[PDB]
Formats: structure tokens, C-alpha cells, sequence
């Protein structure tokens, strides 16, 4: 259908780290893309929908962007509280492809 | 935004059991609800679309219902395999929300 | 000293990714950075020197940047061949310190 | 490219021991010889700099010598912590050059 293909697949780093985080999308999915933050035994959160409109209540830290075929997802400074795994979704069309996610650890 | 309530939150079923989880949309969303399969460690896979519609090589044990906001989901004998946590997703209303998923696990 | 911050500390993604990797000089050392590849029980091998310039027979899908503070590491297509631990070392100041490497990994 | 030679490639001493390992430069490079102690999962670190000095809090059993081409590296007492490998590195001519370590091991 359309693959988002996600990358890195793991990453570790430390608190105050820039990390950045990308999608491909197999087609033109302009700017229909979700970026979710998924807590272990949560259920996936809307960070960024609309490729780079941040959800109302999430840190300024979380940023996106980019448009067609290539989704950047950056955490501007790590923060302890950021440990999870990011994923990016396309809502362009059904059925609705979310990438491979990217497991985020922050090491001591 | 659309709140999706789902159950139950967890169950445990043998294998050859029948499972089923509904979802609650907090507003009318006619029968734009994804249900995923998230594997242990895997990203969620969508199983059925517009409610019902089967995805491409999904078994058929898994069907979807409902229209409005009331939807259910089933898995007519739990396989060894379907271990997973499984979630609605509402595709009517921007930003796509998710349910808060349900862990189906396998007793012995 | 000069300390040279490196993240993500690991990575593991998968053939044909992008894989960018950072560098932050804790003064300006101008393009007097080196980044070499360390496979296991090997001697860290110059990859780029003077920060963007590519030693001779090192695969064109190796590129640096950067100058000042902030240095890039790309791997433009990660091939199998890459796994390994990356480093950037800066020559500015001795004593030439080395940022803490990156841990890739290469998913099956 | 100045190829430097290192020895012993591995070594096996009790702690207690001495140890001497040495580096041959392809040529004339004065003083300008940097000694690393890498740590197993660690990033290399500078222990000598100027084929002689000693950095700072660099445990005093670890002393350089050498001027020219040849250049000797020496731990008075090999203690339980300093197994790691050991690297010369010139500073004289671009780019930088690594010897091929020596991996100091402790016997039982």
C-alpha cells in the first residue's frame, strides 16, 4: 500500500542529546503524517499530526517536518522523561501505514 | 477530539477461545475505525479498516463491526499467535486517536 | 580540555538507511576533526580528516560536515560491511580527544 | 601516511607485572605521539601525549618514552583495571595514524 520505512530502528543517547528520527514514504503522502510517542503498555500518543503541527500540551522540544516522501522527527534535547518509542504513521491512504518505530533509551 | 474507550483493558484466553473488544467513540464517526495487532515489539499492523473491510492476508477468525460509535472487534479462536495488544484507531476527525488498547494473553 | 560529545551513543538500523551522526566540540575547533570506523578488535581507521575530506578509498557513501561546534558523520546507504563503532576525535588542541563513539548495529 | 607498528599485538600479565609495548613510526614524527587506553565498550582515551607527558590524573605507574621513530609505552604494575587496549597514535603528519593496538590481558 504505502510502507513507511523508519530509521534508526534503536537508538540510545543521553539527556540534552539532539535526536532525529526519519520516515520515507514509499509515495507522495504530502503532509499526512502522524508522529505518536508510545509509552511501554501505553497506547500510542499524538505528538505531531499534519507532518509538523505539534498537539496542543506536547514540549516544544518535539518538531517534524518535511513533505512528499521524506518525514524528519527531531527531539531537540533529550529529556529523562523521553524514553519510549516514536512512531510515524501516513493518513493519506487506507489502509493508514505506520513505520517500524524507533525504541529511544537514554543512557546514565 | 474524538475519544476512543476500549475493552476490556486485558484479557487471558485459551487458545480456541472467542475475544471480543469494542470500541466507544466519544461522537459519531459512521465507520472510519482502524483495529491494529500490536505484536510484542513490533509496530501496529492495521487487521480491519472502515470498521469491517479485512485487510490484505489477514486471517478470517478476525472481523470487525459496528457503525457510529459503537464497534466491535473479534477473533473467532484465539491463536497462540494473536498474543498482541490490539487497538481501535478513529480515522473520522483529525488528529487520529487511539483506544487504550487491549493485552490478550494466552493462559496454561 | 576540548570535550567532544557524540550522539546517539547506539544505533541499529537496517541496509540502505540514512544514518547521521553528531559531534559537539566543546569550543571551536574549526574542521580539525577526524571520524574513524572501529570494527571489533580493530584499530580505529581514519575515515574523514580536516572534517569533510574522504581518505582515499573510503566508499563515497561516507561523507562529514560541519565546522565550529557542531560536526555530521552520514552514512548516505548503510551496507552490511558498516557495522562497527564510529568516533569523531578533534586534533585542534591536545590533548586529541575523542567523542564517546556510536554503537551501529545492522538488523537482519 | 605514517604507518606505526605496534607490540606486542596481545599480552597476558598478573597483575603486579610490568609491561612494555612499543611503536615504530615509518619515519621521523619527533615527540609527537599520543598513547590511548581504549576500555572494552569504552571510547579511547589519552593517558600520553607528547610521546612523554603524562596526562591529568593519569595513574603514575604508565609513563612514555621515545623520541624519533621509536616510542615505548610502560605500566609499572599491571593493575586488575588497566586491561584494555592500547594505542599509539602520531600527531605529526595528516592524517593521524592508530598503531594496531595491544590487547593487555590479565592470566589466573
Amino acid at each position: 500500500d504505502i510502507q513507511m520505512t523508519q530509521s534508526p530502528s534503536s537508538l540510545s543517547a543521553s539527556v540534552g542529546d539532539r535526536v532525529t528520527i526519519t520516515c520515507r514514504a514509499s509515495q507522495d503522502i504530502t503532509n499526512y503524517v502522524n508522529w505518536f510517542q508510545q509509552r511501554p503498555g501505553q497506547a500510542p500518543k499524538v505528538l505531531i499530526y499534519g507532518a509538523s503541527i505539534l498537539e496542543t500540551g506536547v514540549p516544544s522540544r518535539f518538531s517534524g517536518s518535511g513533505s512528499g516522501t521524506d518525514f524528519t522527527f527531531t527531539i531537540s534535547s533529550l529529556q529523562p522523561e523521553d524514553i519510549a518509542t516514536y512512531y510515524c504513521q501516513q493518513y493519506d491512504t487506507l489502509p493508514l501505514t505506520f513505520g517500524g518505530g524507533t525504541k529511544v533509551d537514554i543512557k546514565r
